[PDB]
């Protein structure tokens, strides 16, 4: 064993939720230690029940998030179970060489295989299956993706010498999907990933999506899931895209700060309305919660947010201020003596 | 009446214009007063007379431009006249808490509502209509979307400790359509908007529009109705897309300051070619025009912009500056002792 | 002759590869020379063979790159031989006035122009053909397009006063290109670029391309044709797009100083995974290499790289770190004493 450091193994959480960590650490380096069991299924994708051959990192979509520190080393053991029918890899894009890791971690059904990699650039970064040649997309678009965060020593700051702390995280993975359709427009379900490959490829060449969902599924972060805050608690929205444009905003919020190409070196922007996350990337916003209420979190093209599945919802408790915005009157009758032209 | 500061009514104009406003101020807060009127109307929206079923705030597509000043409150009447079919309301994304106001404005025909909102967070920003569900996308694609910009108190500057002034100001919303077509690929036309819903949906679930306009139709801002400058004007251009990416250019020019997230408490980027509007928000640029003659502004996906509607023009009048740009021999055959491989 | 400077003759160099130049230079501003030549030719486009009717500065996709420094005026011979048959022009996004030089320079076959264009803006700018009209995007999506990079005369820096020096420059010349197809899904073969405007001008106003490349063409940068480089090495990678946005990756590096928006006036941004390359315009990535082995370049949207043909090797010679990287555990069968749930 030439490398003597400390182990910590790290139990992962299902998104959007995040396993325990520390923003700042006085910790010297560790070898940060996690798992990841590949898990081929059939999982339902919107609110009329629409099912589609997945493809995941520990049962979910995205993969759930994984957080250390600069300098700390990321010892990964990836499963590839006997019951999955395809061969399986990581690229994590925080890492250096060897195609983020893919070129050294394909395995098949049955196998497992242990990467190590040293976390030497800070910020939120994708990690992807990436087979080779035409199974890279499919195996991505098919729910292979997830983030990691790597976070400054001295946890998060705003670029001009002042430390931000956040209260809360989550970790909004959004998925592009492409689920083939038959001649009548319904959508077709196969019995494997294997037999749904041909027809998926159609779709995908054609670059539009058929669903942009949070959390693996239109109206997962709705609802009974809504994401949960307090009137003063400073959010930090962790936001992934592995393969398409996403462009985020909080409906009734900001991004108080944001790091929308999601690298803590650089200095965040101020007071967004809508940021951008490119393809192949993850960003990150900080925003203190002013008011209670129902936030809806979309991305801003709003016919991917309301009719293809891009909407999440967050249930703020606290008091209303009336400074920051009120209802002067409620809706009345246009009086008689108006004119309106 | 808690709030005990000084009124002000403020009279819209229609885009690309902008009502009178100060730069740079030392009147304290006030509450600025605004009217917006809903109306669904057929629009022509093309160059060979195409025709669709708009809904819009104050007639036009953009709406009106709002300028204010950080601190002011902003108390807006929501007007939706009898005449008009189906409820609306407002989201403004400069504005804190309720949706951006939209939970506290739905209107039915025949209703008015009055909203106030601090105008907390300096730059320019979308407002749109977002009712709820399906009927968000659908509003905002049909028209239902301008900008508001809330200046510094002490006017623009350059992020290093420079006031910038603008000597002209236009405000350049771009629409995205979707207009159905019949089985021969003629646009098709609609008796009202709510006739017009399920053919548009389905063109719209598709992500790509028929057309990509600036004021409301292709050309609107080209011939006749070009913007005018001079040379050694400082000119800021405002651009809003509510629901779609752009990529706005001025052919011939640059952007010297340029906001492409559209808020002043960041840094504007300097000499830029092209810049990126994401959609659901504002960006905006300053130029000081260098040279006469007509500038086209477009969208920098071409196809959008000389196919799809997306271009407008300035016309700039003064005197040509050879040592920036000349033609130093005009078109002549090809010499006889030529060698071109 | 009112403008006494001195003059250089340039050669270009077809891409990727970049002609002779110096980062810092001493000398002062000086005329500096180009000759771009229009053809108009069909070439290979894909692995598959298939062609179309491609137009070019200097028979590539993309036109080369050419080199000055700030205040360098830039003195361009177009020439359109008689074996064309299209009206060509050249619009650089580096240049200030008359349409970028595109309303100076129309020629038809048989003629050439001589335009100059004072180098006033640093950064890679785009240049491309726009005769007019609906030619602007049927000129540029068929090939006609390409870059020019205006060093500062110190050369770059990290904008917080370090110089910045790459010991290899490549450029990446992305392309969407719009085939047409027969009823079969079959791609369209023409005798001339005029038999193919109808069928592809229905192609390009769908806004999905069947192809994106780079340097003309699938696979162009792959195999014996990948990029070579040194651990150690300083590579500066400009990459351009005329028409559409695209986003940038390389997998298993990154862009440790990356101009998005391409203009070096503007700090880098630090540590990227992926950036963005709005459409219209070029930017810039330097990386150090750490790591031997091959590395792919990529757009991010992966559908676009391994499907549409957007996908570049680095191929990297050195020593492997297994501190920044190691394979702990080669595959092996997942141990019977696992529980893997
Ligand atoms: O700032 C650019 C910088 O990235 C460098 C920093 O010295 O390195 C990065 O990658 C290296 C991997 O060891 C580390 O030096 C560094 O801690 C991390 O951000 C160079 O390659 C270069 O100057
Ligand atoms: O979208 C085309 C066409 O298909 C139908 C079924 O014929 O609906 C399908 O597509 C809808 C939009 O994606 C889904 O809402 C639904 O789950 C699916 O069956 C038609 O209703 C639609 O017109
Ligand atoms: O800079 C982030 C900053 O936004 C804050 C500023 O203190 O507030 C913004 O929203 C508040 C609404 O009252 C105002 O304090 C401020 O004037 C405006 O930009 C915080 O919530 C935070 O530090
Ligand atoms: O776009 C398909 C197809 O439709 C036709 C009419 O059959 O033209 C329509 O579409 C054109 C492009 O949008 C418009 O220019 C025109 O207003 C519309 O009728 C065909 O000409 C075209 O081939
Ligand atoms: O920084 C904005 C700046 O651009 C200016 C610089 O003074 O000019 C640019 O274009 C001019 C063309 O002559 C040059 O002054 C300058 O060297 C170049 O970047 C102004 O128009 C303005 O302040
Ligand atoms: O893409 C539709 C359909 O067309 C076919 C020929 O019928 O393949 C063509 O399209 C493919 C994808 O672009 C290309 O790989 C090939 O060069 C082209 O002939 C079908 O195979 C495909 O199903
Ligand atoms: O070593 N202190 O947490
Ligand atoms: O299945 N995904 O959260
Ligand atoms: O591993 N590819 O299916
Ligand atoms: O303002 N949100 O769509
Ligand atoms: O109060 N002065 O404008
Ligand atoms: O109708 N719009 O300017
Ligand atoms: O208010 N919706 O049609
Ligand atoms: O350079 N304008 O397309
Ligand atoms: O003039 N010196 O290179
Ligand atoms: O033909 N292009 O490199
Ligand atoms: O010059 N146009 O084909
Ligand atoms: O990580 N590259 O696709
Ligand atoms: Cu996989
Ligand atoms: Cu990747
Ligand atoms: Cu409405
Ligand atoms: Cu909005
Ligand atoms: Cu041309
Ligand atoms: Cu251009």
């Amino acid at each position: 064993d030439d490398l003597k450091l400390p182990r910590q193994r790290v139990d992962l959480v299902a998104p959007p939720f995040v396993h325990v960590h520390e923003q700042a650490t006085k910790q010297g380096p560790k070898i940060m230690e996690f798992k990841l069991v590949v898990q081929e299924k059939k999982m339902v994708i919107d609110e009329k029940g629409t099912t589609f051959q997945a493809m995941t990192f520990n049962g979910s979509m995205p993969g759930p998030l994984m957080v250390v520190h600069e300098g700390d080393y990321v010892e990964v053991t990836l499963v590839n179970p006997a019951t999955n029918t395809m061969p399986h890899n990581i690229d994590f894009h925080s890492a250096t060489g060897a195609l983020g890791g893919g070129a050294l971690t394909l395995i098949n059904p049955g196998e497992q295989v242990v990467l190590r990699w040293k976390a030497t650039r800070t910020g939120v970064f994708v990690y992807h299956c990436a087979p080779g040649g035409p199974m890279i997309p499919w195996h991505v678009v098919s729910g292979m993706n997830g983030a990691v965060m790597v976070l400054p020593r001295d946890g998060l700051n705003d670029g001009h010498g002042h430390s931000l702390r956040y209260d809360r995280i989550y970790y909004i993975g959004e998925q592009d999907l492409y689920v083939p359709r038959d001649e009548k427009g319904n959508f077709k379900s196969y019995d494997s990933p294997g037999e749904a490959y041909s027809d998926t490829e159609e779709v995908m060449r054609k670059l539009t999506p058929t669903h942009v969902v949070f959390n693996g599924k239109a109206g997962a972060l709705t609802g009974k899931n809504a994401l949960n805050a307090n009137v003063g608690e400073n959010v930090l929205i962790v936001h992934s895209q592995a393969n398409r444009d996403s462009r985020p905003h909080l409906i009734g919020g900001h991004g108080d700060y944001v790091w929308e190409t999601g690298k803590f070196s650089n200095a965040p922007e101020t007071g967004l309305e809508t940021w951008f996350i490119r393809g192949g990337s993850a960003g990150a916003a900080l925003y203190k919660f002013l008011q209670p209420g129902i936030y809806a979190y979309v991305t801003h093209n709003l016919i991917e947010a309301a009719n293809l599945g891009a909407t999440a919802h967050f249930k703020v408790e606290g008091k209303w201020n009336d400074d920051l915005m009120t209802q002067v009157k409620a809706p009345a009758d246009i009086p008689t003596g108006s004119t309106n032209e």
